[PDB]
DNA sequence: ACGCTAGGGATAACCGGGTAATAC
DNA sequence: GTATTACCCGGTTATCCCTAGCGT
């Protein structure tokens, strides 16, 4: 076998890299479980072939989170996160951090769940059959936040920013969250698009499930 | 008198395209 | 010359927080 340190700065078509890639067969349980939450959240899973391999591309303002995800997928990630500096239409500078895994058939398992016929969809019983506490944690860290951002608020209600999904898809996600994790949640409307509202009653239930997996610099998102 | 939420707006992300670097 | 592909880019906007001023 080959150590990552030996390949991480070779060319894309380097034979040693391909030999390093061939040693890896599957995502570990943690990378797959977190992957579910990430693809529900801020993650871009893509194929350049016809579904033979997939990679995940990442972009985040939060560098520490980017770092944490890169460490989680360490064996799949050759490069540190690269700084992305861009200029707005208003003239403002915008900083974010970019990273990607290399492409690999091990990522097909994640893609098969969501990417059917070249389009990001949600399967019927996704939450019920796949979403673990770890998945929920990464989903929250990607899409999660407060319902009440007022200073000195007593409201402990959570929001999951699911605006890219259809109303029907989000309803199914709600049905799952309620049945599997006993969360008192329902669909609400922002910009004529769906979000998931988790009531303040269920705050402790939600927080206890995800606490093992969240990082300090993502705690600001919690009420 | 003030908890709460619909609506605002500049991002913080998603999404594909291009290319520099091996192999043959 | 062609295939290969990880690390960038830049086009876009649905996010992701902030708050007006509604409702009681
Ligand atoms: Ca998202
Ligand atoms: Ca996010
Ligand atoms: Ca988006």
């Amino acid at each position: 076998n080959i150590k990552k340190n030996q390949v991480m700065n070779l060319g894309p078509n380097s034979k040693l890299l391909k030999e390093y890639k061939s040693q890896l067969i599957e995502l570990n349980i943690e990378q797959f479980e977190a992957g579910i939450g990430l693809i529900l959240g801020d993650a871009y899973i893509r194929s350049r072939d016809e579904g033979k391999t997939y990679c995940m591309q990442f972009e985040w303002k939060n560098k520490a989170y980017m770092d944490h995800v890169c460490l989680l997928y360490d064996q799949w990630v050759l490069s540190p996160p690269h700084k992305k500096e861009r200029v707005n239409h208003l003239g403002n500078l915008v900083i974010t951090w970019g990273a990607q895994t290399f492409k690999h058939q091990a990522f097909n398992k994640l893609a098969n769940l969501f990417i059917v016929n070249n389009k990001k969809t949600i399967p019927n019983n996704l939450v019920e059959n796949y979403l673990t506490p770890m998945s929920l944690a990464y989903w929250f860290m990607d899409d999660g936040g407060k319902w009440d951002y007022n200073k000195n608020s007593t409201n402990k209600s959570i929001v999951l920013n699911t605006q890219s999904f259809t109303f029907e898809e989000v309803e199914y996600l709600v049905k799952g969250l309620r049945n599997k994790f006993q969360l008192n949640c329902y669909v609400k409307i922002n910009k004529n698009k769906p979000i998931i509202y988790i009531d303040s009653m269920s705050y402790l239930i939600f927080y206890n499930l995800i606490k093992p997996y969240l990082i300090p610099q993502m705690m600001y998102k919690l009420p």
